[PDB]
C-alpha cells in the first residue's frame, strides 16, 4: 500500500497513533499503529494518515499531539523537509511547530529547531 514508518533518528522509537487517538512513541515494530500513508495535498503539503485506524497526525496550537479522523481539521498539514542523508523534519503548516518525539516516548510540538526529537527517518513498510 506504499505505507511508511516514521522513526525517531535519536532513539529509534516509532510514532504511533493509538485507536483512542492518542499519539506516542514505541520501539514495538510489530504495533499496527505505526504504519502511515503519506497523503499528498499539493503545494508541498502532506497529511500523515495512520493506516490501522484512518486517523491523521495533528499538532494542536497548544503544542499537544493527537489523531483526528477529519481531513479538514487543521493542524494536519505537514511539510516533509529533508535535512540530508535521509533524515527529515516534520513541520506542521498551521503553526510552524515541528513534530517532536521525546526520549520518554511522549510526543508533542516544538519550535526548537535544535531539539534531537524532531529528526525522523521515513522508511517503507
Amino acid at each position: 500500500h506504499h505505507e511508511v514508518l516514521l522513526r525517531s533518528t535519536e532513539t529509534g522509537q516509532y510514532l504511533r497513533i493509538n485507536p483512542d487517538g492518542t499519539v506516542d512513541g514505541t520501539r514495538d515494530r510489530s504495533d499496527p499503529g505505526i504504519q502511515y500513508q503519506i497523503s499528498p495535498e499539493g503545494n508541498g503539503e502532506v497529511l500523515l494518515r495512520s493506516t490501522e485506524t484512518g486517523q491523521y497526525l495533528r499538532i494542536n496550537p497548544d503544542g499537544t499531539v493527537d489523531g483526528t479522523r477529519d481531513r479538514s481539521d487543521p493542524g494536519i498539514q505537514y511539510q516533509i523537509s529533508p535535512e540530508g542523508n535521509g533524515e527529515v523534519l516534520l513541520r506542521s503548516t498551521e503553526t510552524g511547530q515541528y513534530l517532536r518525539i521525546n526520549p520518554d516516548g511522549t510526543v508533542d510540538g516544538t519550535r526548537d529547531r535544535s531539539d534531537p526529537g524532531i529528526q525522523y527517518q521515513i522508511s517503507p513498510e
